[PDB]
């Protein structure tokens, strides 16, 4: 079986923690002695298409954030904003701060999201950083401040924080440093995803993987150049490949012996003559979030 | 967004081990002063169709069990097998034991598995029950052990343990008292699933989630009856609804506006007439593994 697997939570479970100001009440990470926040938790009704945070900010005292790891309560004894986040400094630090790392993830890559409600977390589930630099996640009043994250071996690499829904129903959000991933900012004004695309290489590593599962119908004798493929990527709103995509296919294909130039004649063929009412793994879609790593993850076996 | 969301896994994490024998290494819950396996932990390369457990577990001693906790050692210090599960005692009560409890679930109920490899959790996913008693997992060598469970509020209940794949890649397990779910058999006699069916209850949910999620392009002005409905779920292999399932969507019915049978004909229109085309919340097929629990855990709001 092949599944949009996330990653274990319990690690970051243990990080998430209650942030509140005035009646506003979002979830923040708390790791050693700082807790993260995304900053438009000191916003009122009054402001939210002009919020000048610098201004907001300096009105804010200590006292002013309380911030609840769960039960228990911690004390707020120093504040900063970096970027769209404020670090909020405690005077306890995390003992269940787990061994991590903040990345800024690129487009296409995925990550685990633990959607979470008043510090209380209540899901995980898998995401792709789409190429337009939104997720389609899924979440509801009360979920900003939720993280995205990876994990290998130990170490939990934060890569995102959520701040905001578009009016197409996807979301924003910022790395851990606070820089939005995309054009996006953090207040009210009317902004929009920009037109998105099918990312080329998940789904050729998703149909390695279907082949390594077993499948292999949607194969055919036929090759094609870089070039002419990306002439019909285009005409299908697909990321145009490129050699370091080929290259980074290599282990796959050498795996299955199948030729990233054939596979891609494949998913040509594929675009061009529908699935027919046929199934690959169990979609009737040409699955794209499931990146190169992530199929090796999940069948590195027979 | 509209996601397979599963429940966050911390507590399970806490609960995984590694258990072996000879040359034979699995998973096992660790719960207080128990640790759970598949007892086939302690077959042979020899007798797999023939597996005598009485026979094999009498000629076993305490020592002939080494479980792992992490980087820790357990010691075991009594045995005993509890139908296909092997319930091993050990001088340490896992100081991590969320509070919880073993329910036997039901097809069509939904839960999250927490894959694991030698004791080491790698992957959380949400599945369901099948009409026939198997669950679409994704499972590779060394799984077997890995639990299935569903966390409220704070109790964690276990539903699941997993045990083997059969033939079409589908798997089979028991609940926590060791008895299988369906008629399978933990020995390697060859088996295979009955024939499956699609859970009419799940789609249904799944259409009134749609719908609280603003779509509504398949709904219609007609209506059926049970009865009539019931005829059109049999040649398209669905399972016959029943008046305790259009109870049990009472809640969503009213939160839409939308009568069950009402949304059943529409239901109806949509297995006659097919998508043409067109998706729901996402997916090109009606989807079955959502249920009516896990719609309103989800669209509980605007
Ligand atoms: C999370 C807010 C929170 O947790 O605290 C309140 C209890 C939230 C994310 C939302 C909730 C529903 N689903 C989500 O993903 N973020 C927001 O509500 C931001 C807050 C912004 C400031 C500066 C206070 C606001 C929005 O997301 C709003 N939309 C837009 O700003 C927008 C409009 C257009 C056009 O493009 N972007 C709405 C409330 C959705
Ligand atoms: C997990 C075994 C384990 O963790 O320990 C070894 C390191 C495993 C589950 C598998 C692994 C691949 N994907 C899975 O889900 N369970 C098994 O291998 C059982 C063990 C059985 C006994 C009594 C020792 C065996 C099987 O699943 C085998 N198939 C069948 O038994 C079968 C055939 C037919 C027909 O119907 N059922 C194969 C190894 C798949």
């Amino acid at each position: 079986g092949f599944r949009k697997m996330a990653f274990p939570s319990g690690k970051v479970e243990g990080c998430m923690v209650q942030v509140t100001c005035g009646t506003t009440t979002l979830n923040g990470l708390w790791l050693d002695d700082t807790v993260y926040c995304p900053r438009h938790v000191i916003c009122t009704a009054e402001d939210m298409l002009n919020p000048n945070y610098e201004d907001l900010l300096i009105r804010k005292s200590n006292h002013s954030f309380l911030v609840q790891a769960g039960n228990v309560q911690l004390r707020v004894i120093g504040h900063s904003m970096q970027n769209c986040l404020l670090r909020l400094k405690v005077d306890t630090s995390n003992p269940k701060t787990p061994k991590y790392k903040f990345v800024r993830i690129q487009p296409g890559q995925t990550f685990s999201v633990l959607a979470c409600y008043n510090g209380s977390p209540s899901g995980v589930y898998q995401c792709a950083m789409r190429p337009n630099h939104t997720i389609k996640g899924s979440f509801l009043n009360g979920s900003c401040g939720s993280v995205g994250f990876n994990i290998d071996y130990d170490c939990v690499s934060f890569c995102y924080m959520h701040h905001m829904e578009l009016p197409t129903g996807v979301h924003a959000g910022t790395d851990l440093e606070g820089k939005f991933y995309g054009p996006f900012v953090d207040r009210q004004t009317a902004q929009a995803a920009g037109t998105d695309t099918t990312i080329t290489l998940n789904v050729l590593a998703w149909l390695y993987a279907a082949v390594i599962n077993g499948d292999r119908w949607f194969l055919n004798r036929f090759t094609t150049t870089l070039n002419d493929f990306n002439l019909v990527a285009m005409k299908y709103n697909y990321e145009p490949l490129t050699q370091d995509h080929v290259d980074i296919l290599g282990p796959l294909s050498a795996q299955t012996g199948i030729a990233v130039l054939d596979m891609c004649a494949a998913l040509k063929e594929l675009l061009q003559n529908g699935m027919n009412g046929r199934t690959i793994l169990g979609s009737t879609i040409l699955e794209d979030e499931f990146t190169p790593f992530d199929v090796v993850r999940q069948c590195s076996g027979v």
